[PDB]
Protein backbone atom coordinates (compact mmCIF):
# COMPACT_ATOMS: atom_id res chain seq x y z
CA UNK A 1 0.00 0.00 0.00
CA UNK A 2 2.76 2.69 0.88
CA UNK A 3 6.43 3.66 0.86
CA UNK A 4 8.03 3.79 4.09
CA UNK A 5 12.03 4.82 4.58
CA UNK A 6 14.09 2.19 4.64
CA UNK A 7 12.16 -0.21 2.27
CA UNK A 8 14.14 -1.11 -0.58
CA UNK A 9 12.93 0.26 -4.46
CA UNK A 10 13.55 0.92 -7.96
CA UNK A 11 12.43 3.71 -10.11
CA UNK A 12 11.11 2.45 -13.01
CA UNK A 13 10.06 4.73 -16.20
CA UNK A 14 8.94 3.75 -19.95
CA UNK A 15 9.55 4.35 -22.73
CA UNK A 16 7.66 3.29 -26.25
CA UNK A 17 9.95 1.47 -28.68
CA UNK A 18 8.76 -0.46 -31.94
CA UNK A 19 5.20 0.59 -30.86
CA UNK A 20 5.60 -1.40 -27.72
CA UNK A 21 5.86 -0.20 -23.98
CA UNK A 22 9.50 -0.88 -22.55
CA UNK A 23 9.95 -0.65 -18.68
CA UNK A 24 13.20 0.29 -17.42
CA UNK A 25 15.26 0.97 -14.28
CA UNK A 26 17.74 3.77 -13.29
CA UNK A 27 20.97 2.16 -12.76
CA UNK A 28 24.60 2.53 -11.70
CA UNK A 29 27.62 0.37 -11.13
CA UNK A 30 29.46 3.38 -8.68
CA UNK A 31 32.72 2.21 -8.83
CA UNK A 32 34.47 2.74 -11.62
CA UNK A 33 31.44 5.00 -13.45
CA UNK A 34 28.95 7.46 -10.88
CA UNK A 35 26.50 8.39 -13.95
CA UNK A 36 22.74 6.49 -13.93
CA UNK A 37 22.06 4.61 -16.87
CA UNK A 38 18.74 2.72 -17.95
CA UNK A 39 18.20 -1.12 -17.09
CA UNK A 40 15.50 -2.64 -19.51
CA UNK A 41 13.17 -4.53 -17.68
CA UNK A 42 10.29 -5.76 -20.09
CA UNK A 43 12.18 -8.67 -21.50
CA UNK A 44 13.02 -10.74 -18.07
CA UNK A 45 11.43 -13.92 -19.12
CA UNK A 46 14.19 -13.95 -22.02
CA UNK A 47 16.77 -12.13 -20.46
CA UNK A 48 17.05 -11.74 -17.27
CA UNK A 49 17.92 -8.28 -16.11
CA UNK A 50 20.74 -6.57 -13.53
CA UNK A 51 19.34 -5.85 -10.60
CA UNK A 52 21.38 -5.87 -7.78
CA UNK A 53 22.94 -2.48 -9.16
CA UNK A 54 18.95 -1.17 -9.58
CA UNK A 55 18.09 -1.49 -5.93
CA UNK A 56 17.88 1.79 -3.82
CA UNK A 57 16.91 2.47 -0.17
CA UNK A 58 14.66 5.22 1.21
CA UNK A 59 17.13 6.49 3.97
CA UNK A 60 15.11 9.96 4.52
CA UNK A 61 11.87 11.33 3.74
CA UNK A 62 11.61 14.93 4.93
CA UNK A 63 9.34 18.05 5.04
CA UNK A 64 11.49 21.18 3.22
CA UNK A 65 11.55 22.87 6.56
CA UNK A 66 13.20 19.57 8.06
CA UNK A 67 15.42 19.96 5.24
CA UNK A 68 17.06 23.26 5.53
CA UNK A 69 16.98 22.94 9.08
CA UNK A 70 19.13 19.80 9.12
CA UNK A 71 21.50 21.21 6.12
CA UNK A 72 22.15 24.56 8.30
CA UNK A 73 24.07 22.33 10.73
CA UNK A 74 11.59 5.56 12.67
CA UNK A 75 9.74 4.23 8.97
CA UNK A 76 8.36 7.33 8.56
CA UNK A 77 5.79 7.08 5.60
CA UNK A 78 6.35 8.87 2.28
CA UNK A 79 4.20 12.01 1.84
CA UNK A 80 3.82 13.95 -1.26
CA UNK A 81 5.76 17.13 -1.18
CA UNK A 82 8.88 15.36 0.92
CA UNK A 83 12.98 15.16 0.05
CA UNK A 84 14.21 12.12 -0.20
CA UNK A 85 17.35 10.26 -0.52
CA UNK A 86 18.81 7.14 -1.75
CA UNK A 87 20.96 5.48 -0.58
CA UNK A 88 22.34 2.95 -3.64
CA UNK A 89 22.37 -0.78 -2.15
CA UNK A 90 25.60 -2.17 -4.19
CA UNK A 91 27.80 1.25 -3.72
CA UNK A 92 25.92 2.93 -0.78
CA UNK A 93 26.49 5.88 -2.63
CA UNK A 94 23.29 8.20 -2.83
CA UNK A 95 21.71 9.21 -6.14
CA UNK A 96 22.50 12.40 -6.99
CA UNK A 97 22.14 15.79 -9.70
CA UNK A 98 25.59 16.12 -10.42
CA UNK A 99 27.27 19.23 -12.29
CA UNK A 100 28.79 17.66 -15.33
CA UNK A 101 26.38 17.12 -18.66
CA UNK A 102 26.33 15.06 -22.02
CA UNK A 103 22.12 23.37 -22.53
CA UNK A 104 19.97 22.90 -20.06
CA UNK A 105 20.49 19.43 -18.77
CA UNK A 106 22.25 18.24 -15.37
CA UNK A 107 23.59 14.30 -15.80
CA UNK A 108 22.51 12.16 -12.81
CA UNK A 109 24.42 9.63 -11.04
CA UNK A 110 26.17 8.96 -7.79
CA UNK A 111 27.46 10.88 -5.12
CA UNK A 112 30.05 9.15 -2.59
CA UNK A 113 28.43 11.25 0.43
CA UNK A 114 25.14 12.67 1.77
CA UNK A 115 26.30 16.23 1.84
CA UNK A 116 24.62 19.20 0.54
CA UNK A 117 21.71 19.65 -1.85
CA UNK A 118 22.35 17.93 -4.41
CA UNK A 119 21.48 14.18 -3.29
CA UNK A 120 17.97 15.32 -2.53
CA UNK A 121 14.83 14.77 -4.32
CA UNK A 122 11.18 16.33 -4.03
CA UNK A 123 8.39 13.85 -4.95
CA UNK A 124 5.37 15.45 -6.48
CA UNK A 125 1.82 14.26 -7.29
CA UNK A 126 1.33 13.05 -11.68
CA UNK A 127 -2.21 14.03 -10.97
CA UNK A 128 -5.34 16.20 -9.50
CA UNK A 129 -5.89 12.39 -7.60
CA UNK A 130 -2.62 13.31 -5.36
CA UNK A 131 -2.09 16.01 -3.46
CA UNK A 132 1.03 17.71 -0.81
CA UNK A 133 0.87 16.13 2.32
CA UNK A 134 -1.13 12.78 1.53
CA UNK A 135 0.58 9.54 1.66
CA UNK A 136 2.54 8.26 -1.74
CA UNK A 137 1.09 5.27 -2.72
CA UNK A 138 2.64 2.32 -4.42
CA UNK A 139 1.53 2.52 -7.89
CA UNK A 140 2.09 6.02 -8.02
CA UNK A 141 3.40 7.65 -11.07
CA UNK A 142 5.02 10.69 -9.98
CA UNK A 143 7.72 13.50 -10.34
CA UNK A 144 10.66 14.07 -8.98
CA UNK A 145 12.29 17.48 -8.75
CA UNK A 146 15.89 17.48 -7.72
CA UNK A 147 16.23 19.96 -4.53
CA UNK A 148 20.20 21.18 -5.72
CA UNK A 149 18.71 21.84 -9.41
CA UNK A 150 15.46 22.27 -9.55
CA UNK A 151 15.38 20.38 -12.65
CA UNK A 152 13.13 16.42 -13.36
CA UNK A 153 14.35 13.42 -13.04
CA UNK A 154 14.13 12.68 -17.12
CA UNK A 155 14.39 10.13 -18.91
CA UNK A 156 15.83 11.53 -22.15
CA UNK A 157 16.22 10.13 -26.10
CA UNK A 158 17.43 5.87 -23.90
CA UNK A 159 19.41 7.88 -21.60
CA UNK A 160 18.37 9.88 -17.63
CA UNK A 161 19.40 13.25 -17.02
CA UNK A 162 17.80 16.06 -14.96
CA UNK A 163 15.81 18.74 -17.27
CA UNK A 164 13.01 20.83 -17.57
CA UNK A 165 11.12 18.10 -19.57
CA UNK A 166 8.93 16.06 -16.87
CA UNK A 167 9.08 11.91 -16.94
CA UNK A 168 6.45 10.13 -14.39
CA UNK A 169 8.45 7.20 -12.67
CA UNK A 170 7.20 4.46 -10.41
CA UNK A 171 9.39 4.12 -7.38
CA UNK A 172 8.19 -0.03 -6.91
CA UNK A 173 8.88 -1.45 -4.06
CA UNK A 174 11.48 -4.51 -3.79
CA UNK A 175 11.35 -5.66 0.30
CA UNK A 176 9.85 -3.82 3.32
CA UNK A 177 10.09 -4.94 6.65
CA UNK A 178 11.04 -8.79 6.34
CA UNK A 179 10.91 -11.50 9.41
CA UNK A 180 14.20 -12.33 10.65
CA UNK A 181 16.39 -14.83 9.31
CA UNK A 182 13.91 -15.79 6.37
CA UNK A 183 15.32 -16.30 3.19
CA UNK A 184 14.05 -13.36 0.46
CA UNK A 185 14.87 -13.07 -3.44
CA UNK A 186 17.69 -10.61 -4.17
CA UNK A 187 19.91 -12.26 -1.42
CA UNK A 188 23.00 -13.32 -1.80
CA UNK A 189 24.22 -16.47 0.05
CA UNK A 190 25.80 -19.98 -0.12
CA UNK A 191 24.34 -23.64 -0.38
CA UNK A 192 26.04 -25.93 1.75
CA UNK A 193 25.69 -29.72 1.40
CA UNK A 194 26.25 -31.55 4.99
CA UNK A 195 31.25 -28.27 1.97
CA UNK A 196 29.08 -25.78 -0.61
CA UNK A 197 27.53 -25.42 -4.33
CA UNK A 198 30.18 -23.88 -6.43
CA UNK A 199 32.11 -23.10 -9.58
CA UNK A 200 35.76 -23.57 -10.75
CA UNK A 201 38.88 -21.08 -9.89
CA UNK A 202 39.31 -17.90 -12.11
CA UNK A 203 41.22 -19.48 -15.34
CA UNK A 204 39.73 -23.56 -15.50
CA UNK A 205 39.85 -25.37 -17.98
CA UNK A 206 36.12 -25.93 -17.45
CA UNK A 207 35.49 -22.44 -18.87
CA UNK A 208 33.60 -21.59 -15.38
CA UNK A 209 30.70 -23.54 -16.90
CA UNK A 210 30.10 -25.92 -14.50
CA UNK A 211 29.15 -26.45 -11.26
CA UNK A 212 30.32 -28.37 -7.92
CA UNK A 213 29.85 -29.11 -4.62
CA UNK A 214 33.44 -28.65 -2.91
CA UNK A 215 34.80 -27.65 0.55
CA UNK A 216 37.65 -26.36 2.35
CA UNK A 217 38.50 -22.67 1.55
CA UNK A 218 36.08 -21.96 -1.06
CA UNK A 219 33.24 -21.92 1.46
CA UNK A 220 35.00 -18.69 2.26
CA UNK A 221 35.66 -17.26 -1.66
CA UNK A 222 34.19 -15.19 -3.80
CA UNK A 223 33.58 -18.10 -6.09
CA UNK A 224 30.54 -19.70 -3.95
CA UNK A 225 28.54 -17.02 -4.03
CA UNK A 226 25.13 -16.51 -5.41
CA UNK A 227 22.08 -14.24 -5.49
CA UNK A 228 18.42 -15.27 -5.49
CA UNK A 229 16.23 -13.37 -8.28
CA UNK A 230 12.12 -14.52 -8.44
CA UNK A 231 10.70 -14.15 -11.15
CA UNK A 232 9.00 -10.63 -10.79
CA UNK A 233 10.13 -7.54 -10.46
CA UNK A 234 8.56 -5.45 -7.59
CA UNK A 235 8.63 -7.06 -4.70
CA UNK A 236 11.35 -9.50 -5.87
CA UNK A 237 13.00 -8.94 -2.26
CA UNK A 238 9.26 -10.58 -0.86
CA UNK A 239 9.94 -13.96 1.49
CA UNK A 240 10.89 -17.09 -0.82
CA UNK A 241 8.37 -19.69 -0.53
CA UNK A 242 8.89 -23.48 -1.06
CA UNK A 243 7.96 -24.05 -4.97
CA UNK A 244 8.50 -20.64 -6.00
CA UNK A 245 10.39 -20.38 -8.76
CA UNK A 246 13.53 -18.45 -9.22
CA UNK A 247 16.72 -17.89 -10.82
CA UNK A 248 20.20 -18.20 -9.69
CA UNK A 249 23.06 -15.77 -10.36
CA UNK A 250 26.56 -16.49 -10.15
CA UNK A 251 27.50 -13.41 -8.46
CA UNK A 252 31.43 -12.70 -9.44
CA UNK A 253 30.88 -13.92 -13.10
CA UNK A 254 27.19 -12.89 -13.84
CA UNK A 255 26.16 -16.51 -14.92
CA UNK A 256 22.78 -17.96 -14.52
CA UNK A 257 22.41 -21.70 -13.18
CA UNK A 258 21.08 -23.87 -16.08
CA UNK A 259 19.31 -27.02 -17.61
CA UNK A 260 20.97 -27.26 -21.07
CA UNK A 261 20.16 -29.86 -23.58
CA UNK A 262 23.73 -30.46 -25.09
CA UNK A 263 25.65 -30.18 -21.66
CA UNK A 264 23.42 -30.88 -19.27
CA UNK A 265 23.51 -28.35 -15.70
CA UNK A 266 25.56 -25.65 -16.39
CA UNK A 267 26.11 -22.15 -15.84
CA UNK A 268 24.87 -19.50 -18.94
CA UNK A 269 25.63 -16.23 -20.14
CA UNK A 270 22.17 -13.86 -19.17
CA UNK A 271 21.49 -13.56 -22.71
CA UNK A 272 21.05 -17.40 -22.74
CA UNK A 273 18.82 -17.61 -19.66
CA UNK A 274 15.63 -18.26 -20.33
CA UNK A 275 13.01 -18.88 -18.02
CA UNK A 276 12.70 -22.58 -18.73
CA UNK A 277 16.44 -23.28 -18.81
CA UNK A 278 16.60 -21.45 -15.51
CA UNK A 279 14.03 -21.61 -13.42
CA UNK A 280 14.98 -23.67 -10.02
CA UNK A 281 12.94 -24.21 -6.70
CA UNK A 282 13.37 -25.01 -3.10
CA UNK A 283 11.61 -28.14 -2.09
CA UNK A 284 10.27 -29.49 1.27
CA UNK A 285 10.40 -33.16 -0.11
CA UNK A 286 11.04 -35.22 -3.55
CA UNK A 287 7.47 -35.84 -3.47
CA UNK A 288 5.05 -35.00 -6.76
CA UNK A 289 3.32 -31.82 -5.36
CA UNK A 290 0.14 -20.27 -5.80
CA UNK A 291 -0.64 -16.77 -6.82
CA UNK A 292 1.86 -14.28 -5.84
CA UNK A 293 1.43 -11.27 -3.89
CA UNK A 294 1.61 -7.92 -3.57
CA UNK A 295 3.83 -7.47 -0.21
CA UNK A 296 6.69 -9.56 1.83
CA UNK A 297 4.53 -12.36 2.16
CA UNK A 298 4.62 -15.43 4.30
CA UNK A 299 8.19 -15.83 5.45
CA UNK A 300 8.95 -19.70 4.90
CA UNK A 301 12.71 -20.57 4.36
CA UNK A 302 15.02 -19.97 7.23
CA UNK A 303 18.73 -19.28 7.06
CA UNK A 304 21.02 -22.49 8.41
CA UNK A 305 17.67 -24.35 9.91
CA UNK A 306 15.73 -25.44 6.85
CA UNK A 307 16.71 -28.02 4.70
CA UNK A 308 16.03 -27.63 0.89
CA UNK A 309 16.00 -29.90 -2.09
CA UNK A 310 16.43 -27.53 -5.13
CA UNK A 311 14.43 -28.72 -8.24
CA UNK A 312 14.65 -27.59 -11.93
CA UNK A 313 10.90 -26.22 -12.52
CA UNK A 314 10.58 -27.05 -16.30
CA UNK A 315 12.05 -31.00 -16.00
CA UNK A 316 11.18 -31.64 -12.47
CA UNK A 317 15.06 -32.90 -12.19
CA UNK A 318 16.93 -32.65 -9.32
CA UNK A 319 19.92 -30.90 -7.97
CA UNK A 320 22.62 -33.24 -7.39
CA UNK A 321 25.99 -35.05 -7.67
CA UNK A 322 28.29 -36.72 -9.50
CA UNK A 323 31.78 -37.84 -8.51
CA UNK A 324 40.65 -32.18 -1.67
CA UNK A 325 37.03 -32.71 -1.89
CA UNK A 326 35.02 -31.74 -5.21
CA UNK A 327 32.35 -33.41 -6.76
CA UNK A 328 30.58 -32.72 -10.25
CA UNK A 329 26.75 -31.07 -9.50
CA UNK A 330 24.28 -32.08 -12.05
CA UNK A 331 20.73 -32.76 -12.85
CA UNK A 332 18.99 -36.47 -12.20
CA UNK A 333 15.52 -37.77 -12.18
CA UNK A 334 15.95 -39.31 -8.81
CA UNK A 335 19.34 -37.77 -7.33
CA UNK A 336 20.36 -38.96 -3.92
CA UNK A 337 18.36 -39.16 -0.31
CA UNK A 338 20.95 -36.34 1.05
CA UNK A 339 20.42 -33.82 -1.95
CA UNK A 340 18.45 -31.41 0.72
CA UNK A 341 20.89 -28.41 1.03
CA UNK A 342 20.92 -25.46 4.02
CA UNK A 343 21.29 -21.79 2.79
CA UNK A 344 23.92 -19.14 4.42
CA UNK A 345 23.26 -15.40 4.25
CA UNK A 346 26.75 -14.15 2.86
CA UNK A 347 27.31 -10.73 4.73
CA UNK A 348 27.96 -6.91 3.02
CA UNK A 349 31.81 -6.71 2.74
CA UNK A 350 31.74 -9.72 0.97
CA UNK A 351 28.69 -9.35 -1.22
CA UNK A 352 30.02 -6.15 -2.35
CA UNK A 353 33.33 -7.66 -3.14
CA UNK A 354 31.98 -10.25 -4.87
CA UNK A 355 29.66 -7.89 -7.50
CA UNK A 356 33.07 -5.64 -7.48
CA UNK A 357 34.89 -8.22 -8.80
CA UNK A 358 32.42 -8.94 -11.47
CA UNK A 359 32.81 -5.27 -12.45
CA UNK A 360 36.25 -4.70 -12.43
CA UNK A 361 37.13 -8.03 -14.60
CA UNK A 362 34.33 -7.15 -17.26
CA UNK A 363 36.16 -3.79 -17.48
CA UNK A 364 39.24 -4.57 -17.52
CA UNK A 365 38.74 -7.28 -19.66
CA UNK A 366 37.01 -5.30 -22.32
CA UNK A 367 39.98 -3.09 -21.73
CA UNK A 368 42.51 -5.51 -22.82
CA UNK A 369 40.37 -6.49 -25.21
CA UNK A 370 40.39 -3.41 -27.08
CA UNK A 371 44.44 -3.15 -26.72
CA UNK A 372 44.71 -6.65 -28.45
CA UNK A 373 42.45 -4.85 -31.09
CA UNK A 374 44.90 -2.49 -32.31
CA UNK A 375 48.06 -4.44 -31.89
CA UNK A 376 49.67 -5.58 -34.85
CA UNK A 377 47.44 -2.64 -36.31
CA UNK A 378 49.79 1.20 -36.97
CA UNK A 379 46.65 3.63 -37.91
CA UNK A 380 39.41 2.20 -25.03
CA UNK A 381 36.84 2.86 -21.77
CA UNK A 382 39.74 5.17 -21.01
CA UNK A 383 38.07 7.42 -18.06
CA UNK A 384 35.88 4.04 -16.73
CA UNK A 385 39.49 2.54 -16.43
CA UNK A 386 41.11 5.66 -14.72
CA UNK A 387 38.30 5.91 -12.24
CA UNK A 388 38.09 2.45 -11.47
CA UNK A 389 41.76 2.52 -10.78
CA UNK A 390 41.34 4.90 -8.14
CA UNK A 391 38.44 3.64 -6.80
CA UNK A 392 39.91 0.68 -6.09
CA UNK A 393 43.01 1.83 -4.52
CA UNK A 394 41.32 3.98 -2.15
CA UNK A 395 39.08 0.53 -1.06
CA UNK A 396 43.29 -1.39 -0.58
CA UNK A 397 44.27 1.73 1.17
CA UNK A 398 46.00 0.30 4.83
CA UNK A 399 44.44 2.26 7.80
CA UNK A 400 42.24 -0.89 13.97
CA UNK A 401 41.23 -4.39 12.56
CA UNK A 402 40.85 -2.70 9.71
CA UNK A 403 43.47 -4.81 8.76
CA UNK A 404 41.31 -7.91 8.47
CA UNK A 405 38.65 -6.63 6.26
CA UNK A 406 41.65 -5.29 3.64
CA UNK A 407 43.73 -8.58 4.12
CA UNK A 408 40.49 -10.52 3.46
CA UNK A 409 38.91 -8.06 0.78
CA UNK A 410 42.20 -8.75 -0.90
CA UNK A 411 42.31 -12.36 -0.54
CA UNK A 412 38.70 -12.21 -2.44
CA UNK A 413 40.01 -10.44 -5.10
CA UNK A 414 43.42 -12.44 -5.54
CA UNK A 415 41.39 -16.01 -5.49
CA UNK A 416 39.16 -13.97 -8.28
CA UNK A 417 42.28 -14.02 -10.55
CA UNK A 418 42.62 -9.81 -10.10
CA UNK A 419 46.37 -10.11 -9.72
CA UNK A 420 46.76 -11.74 -13.22
CA UNK A 421 44.68 -9.35 -14.74
CA UNK A 422 46.08 -6.20 -13.25
CA UNK A 423 48.89 -7.89 -14.85
CA UNK A 424 47.76 -8.19 -17.93
CA UNK A 425 47.03 -4.62 -18.26
CA UNK A 426 50.46 -3.62 -17.23
CA UNK A 427 52.08 -6.18 -20.16
CA UNK A 428 49.63 -4.84 -22.68
CA UNK A 429 50.38 -1.04 -22.15
CA UNK A 430 54.15 -1.35 -21.38
CA UNK A 431 54.51 -3.46 -25.13
CA UNK A 432 54.90 0.35 -25.89
CA UNK A 433 57.92 1.85 -25.08
CA UNK A 434 56.56 5.74 -24.49
CA UNK A 435 48.43 2.35 -33.06
CA UNK A 436 46.23 3.84 -30.38
CA UNK A 437 44.12 7.43 -30.21
CA UNK A 438 46.66 10.62 -29.87
CA UNK A 439 43.94 11.08 -27.23
CA UNK A 440 44.23 7.60 -25.91
CA UNK A 441 48.01 8.45 -25.46
CA UNK A 442 47.10 11.12 -23.23
CA UNK A 443 46.13 8.58 -20.47
CA UNK A 444 48.97 5.71 -20.97
CA UNK A 445 51.33 7.17 -18.03
CA UNK A 446 48.76 7.91 -16.12
CA UNK A 447 47.02 4.54 -16.21
CA UNK A 448 49.97 1.85 -16.12
CA UNK A 449 51.42 4.51 -13.10
CA UNK A 450 47.72 3.03 -11.56
CA UNK A 451 48.07 -0.36 -12.70
CA UNK A 452 51.17 -0.30 -10.62
CA UNK A 453 49.94 0.87 -7.78
CA UNK A 454 47.31 -1.33 -7.92
CA UNK A 455 49.68 -3.93 -7.89
CA UNK A 456 51.30 -3.15 -4.93
CA UNK A 457 47.61 -2.63 -2.94
CA UNK A 458 47.02 -5.86 -3.83
CA UNK A 459 49.93 -7.06 -1.97
CA UNK A 460 50.65 -5.04 0.94
CA UNK A 461 50.38 -6.83 4.29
Amino acid sequence: QFLRTDDEVVLQCSATVLKEQLKLCLAAEGFGNRLCFLEPTSNAQNVPPDLAICCFTLEQSLSVRALQEMLANGHRTLLYGHAILLRHAHSRMYLSCLTTSRKLAFDVGLQEDATGEACWWTMHPASKQRSEGEKVRVGDDLILVSVSSERYLHLSTLQVDASFMQTLWNMNPICSCCEEGYVTGGHVLRLFHGECLTISAADSDDQRRLVYYEGGAVCTHARSLWRLEPLRISWSGSHLRWGQPLRIRHVTTGRYLALTEDQGLVVVDACKAHTKATSFCFRVSKEKLKRDVEGMGPPEIKYGESLCFVQHVASGLWLTYAAVLKKKAILHQEGHMDDALFLTRCQQEESQAARMIHSTAGLYNQFIKGLDSFSGKPRLPIEAVILSLQDLIGYFEPPQSKLRSLRNRQSLFQEEGMLSLVLNCIDRLNVYTTYAGEEAAESWKEIVNLLYELLASLIRG
